[PDB]
């Protein structure tokens, strides 16, 4: 499926995903499109940081959901 | 059976369909004729939003009538 992360500066970037997919995937496959290595990303959906070794459906994300991604120094 | 479906600039485009077709399939002859997918596509008759697994049969829409197409984004 496909869903959304949105960056501080407003920029959007699509990833296409499945429910199974642990945060840290979403992460690399972001390291893959956008060259951030996953220690320096923060993912928060419904206002939360997420887990890495969490599933986007532990966390209910569903298609077409957003996801804000933060970075952050250190890793 | 032929329908009607009008749109917010009040132009009217006619239809080919048959009461046990689904509203997504209406989509997807709208889709056909005129370009717009269905996830950016509402359909109203009798006053409310029809349900894209619902046949036009399960609304009472009947041979002549009109549905009202509003456009929306996301999906």
């Amino acid at each position: 499926m496909q869903i959304f992360v949105k960056t501080l500066t407003g920029k959007t970037i699509t990833l296409e995903v499945e429910p199974s997919d642990t945060i840290e995937n979403v992460k690399a496959k972001i390291q893959d499109k956008e060259g951030i290595p996953p220690d320096q990303q923060r993912l928060i959906f419904a206002g939360k940081q997420l887990e890495d070794g969490r599933t986007l459906s532990d966390y209910n994300i569903q298609k077409e959901s957003t996801l804000h991604l933060v970075l952050r120094l250190r890793g």
